[PDB]
């Protein structure tokens, strides 16, 4: 059984992961840190892997310590840039046996969904994204939808644009344009989080739908990442490569 | 056994209805007119009901003749304004046994779907419409989606608006506003014509989806209208009242 | 504001309805009874309407008292037969101003869904039902699905059967037969309760889908019934007539 | 620029592929054979690739000739057993530059859908397949659904079975069992061919849906196979490996 530490243990996600690690028989909780706890608590407790959902301003310092001490890191904290990835990559040159996974989404369905979308995108004339959320959601479209449409568009570099004969419309009917890909945002009481990618070509359509029916649906992807992170030395960006 | 005439018999929809009337055992084709044929061909053939898919510039003159001679009319021709409806209603006062049905949708699935949407609308916090069509379609949103959202909005008079906390958006993300109801138009190769109405309230959602997989799916609604139109004297707007719901 | 009592106040549903009535500004909780409390508590507190989710063995006695004292009843308790409806009908002859609503389902979406299904059934060649539930569900198909298929079949009396050319099949592929209507039951981790009715005819299909994303989704139908029950004197069976 | 022959040129699928090859600018029709035409017509016309949709009783003899003369083969003909596959593999050892693709589905949407299903299968507690077809369909479940469920089951070797507390059921409610995966077959007028794979785990679900709205939707997959088959020497089973995923 692996020894797992949690950074950000009192936060919304951290406290959830503490409970998840305690429930899982194969993972033993080795340390549980929040703000102001020294990172040496992780080595004092023989931690092998850490789950980090902290804050963009502290995650770089934490990562330096972790990599330095041979502690694998599963990181959900956001605010990662190209420069930050570089820096992490450089720290790992010194520590070739250490694995760091930095991912913006740990829901397995969402991760598979994005990957399927990217793989299918080149074979169809048309692609559109539809996302549906509860009406308390502030941003339209969602981050996941906009990220998905950007991947689709990138996979479609050098294909013709979506065919569209629209010559009379009310404004807004055709959705938002995200790198040439229409994205539609439905806001409906009674929903949680849902996303459909639609692909079409004469004669056939393909749809990939992800439905998240509770806020904690990301937990198994984080546990999966903890159980597998050591299979890939160095930096992995996104959960997809651990899934393979 | 009914005697049925078709006006617009060489058009896309007219020629299709000619074939449909000929196939149906209980309906006899009595006349088949296109542009330049005199309307007296209808009475020379003892027409009881006419199916009219012509053009907004000729339908009012055809209707006057039909109503005047007691010939029931099933009309799919568009461009009908509130004033034109009022005018047809006024002609019928003189001819109280004549029936005229004017309808923008004859597909039974689409008609049912609109009627369900109107009935469900008062009972949910949220309503939205999604329509999906082949990418050769000129208008967004479609006439059917816009008409549906208008019915939903009318059924929701005096309820709060759709709840929406959206404070950051890219333009167009939330669709087009049709009388307070968002409408989203997907344009996708490989589709024909598709519409979903979504209703929601905390804890549950209800969805009504109509899929039309061929362009002639409207034919049974028109035949149904022809078979039933005489049951309702006067002007009927929309196919729903003849459905006997 | 109406004065509402709850019978079965300590039960799963009752305790939920107590909270719902207390939250609603227009409804004032007048009495809150469980097993062993005398029904005179309802009249002592000037109750106008009672919500009753008790048990089939006690609901008939409760109903007699309620009807006798001019207290409208919204009843979710099950185990109602033709004889029991008759008996209720006869008690109401004496009390023509009293309203009693007995309903097997208070989720508005489920009630509308069944009604739409019944109204559409005669216009299509084919009808099938698909229901999807979490895998902890004991019964397949669900009660709602089987009830829905029976209504569809009744609305289809005197039409031809569903066309089906199936001549080679694995057994079970075509679902369960409920009065000539195929019903399919999906059991999937991550679902709550979902039902689709599918109708088809050459050239077109119509689908009516109900999704319940939490166990308390019936609450607004019960509150709706409490707010409207007085609009119909006598016995109403099912929530549909109050919706109209 | 490739020279493409069609075997089975008068059949339903063969005649359709003849027209598709003629329309494509980069493929030249080199020969067009039906039953009773000698195979030497293929070599007399300098055929590089053949599309074969014939009949399980003739395809093995055709394949022998093709492989022997270095002609790549894209084969949609069914009735291929494990032993026949092994036999084709054995012929190709002698002809290491020849490529043969044998595939039960050429619709790109269907092929992708199966591949996604296989990739998602290990990561969810539950998997089920729903297929929907027009009511003239003879087999339930369809070959595609059964093949899909078999792939899912194989990807799930060594995981627990689908959780299911069902203790009371009407027969058939839970579908057909195909290697531990429930498959449900809907037969509905107005449909063509449709398949959904559903995966679930506490808190989330993932659905992959393929809709084919016409019977010729397989044509681009066959053309894609013809254009790429030479990239993979030897026997390829299924279209997926040529998709370059
Ligand atoms: N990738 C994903 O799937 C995903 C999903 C949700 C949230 N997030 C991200 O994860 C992060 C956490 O989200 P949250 O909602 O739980 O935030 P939160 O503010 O509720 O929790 C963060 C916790 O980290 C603690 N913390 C801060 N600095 C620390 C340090 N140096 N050492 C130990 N603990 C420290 C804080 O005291 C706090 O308790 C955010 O950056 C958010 O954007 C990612
Ligand atoms: C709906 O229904 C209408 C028709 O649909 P469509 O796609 O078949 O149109 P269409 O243009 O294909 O044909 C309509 C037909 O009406 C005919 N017509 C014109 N004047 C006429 C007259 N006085 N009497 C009889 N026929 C006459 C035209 O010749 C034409 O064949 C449109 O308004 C459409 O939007
Ligand atoms: N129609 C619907 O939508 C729907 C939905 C769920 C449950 N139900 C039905 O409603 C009933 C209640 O369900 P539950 O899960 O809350 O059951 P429960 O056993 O949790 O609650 C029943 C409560 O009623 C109380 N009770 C019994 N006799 C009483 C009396 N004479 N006076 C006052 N209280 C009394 C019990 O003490 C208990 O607390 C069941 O019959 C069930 O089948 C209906
Ligand atoms: C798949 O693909 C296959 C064909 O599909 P279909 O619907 O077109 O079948 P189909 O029966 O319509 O036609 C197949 C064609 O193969 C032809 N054929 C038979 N022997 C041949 C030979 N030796 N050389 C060349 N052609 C020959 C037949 O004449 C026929 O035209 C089936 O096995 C199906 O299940």
């Amino acid at each position: 059984g692996m020894r797992v530490g949690v950074l950000g243990a009192k936060g919304k996600v951290g406290a959830t992961m503490v409970r998840a690690v305690a429930a899982a028989d194969d993972l033993t909780l080795s340390a549980e840190l929040d703000a102001g706890d020294p990172l040496s608590l992780l080595t004092d407790g023989n931690t092998e892997v850490v789950i980090d959902f902290t804050h963009p301003d502290v995650v770089m310092g934490n990562l330096e310590f972790l990599i330095d001490n041979g502690i694998h890191a599963v990181v959900g904290t956001t605010g990662f840039t190209a420069e930050r990835f570089q820096q992490v990559e450089s720290w790992l040159v010194a520590k070739p046996n250490t694995s760091v996974l930095i991912a913006p989404n740990f829901a397995i369905g969402a991760v598979l969904s994005m990957h399927f979308a990217k793989q299918a995108a080149r074979f169809f004339d048309s692609a559109e994204v539809i996302e549906l959320h509860h009406p308390h959601k502030a941003d339209a479209p969602s981050g996941t939808a906009a990220r998905t449409a950007k991947l689709i568009a990138e996979a479609r570099k050098g294909l013709p644009p979506n065919p569209d004969a629209t010559s009379t419309s009310l404004p807004g009917a055709r959705g938002a344009d995200v790198d040439g890909i229409p994205v539609h945002a439905v806001r409906l009481a009674g929903l949680v989080a849902h996303q459909e990618v639609l692909f079409g070509t004469e004669g056939e359509t393909l749809t990939i739908r992800h439905d998240s029916l509770d806020r904690t649906s990301f937990v198994p992807g984080v546990l999966l990442a903890v159980r597998r992170i050591a299979e890939r030395p160095g930096l992995t960006v996104g959960l997809e490569p651990l899934l393979d």
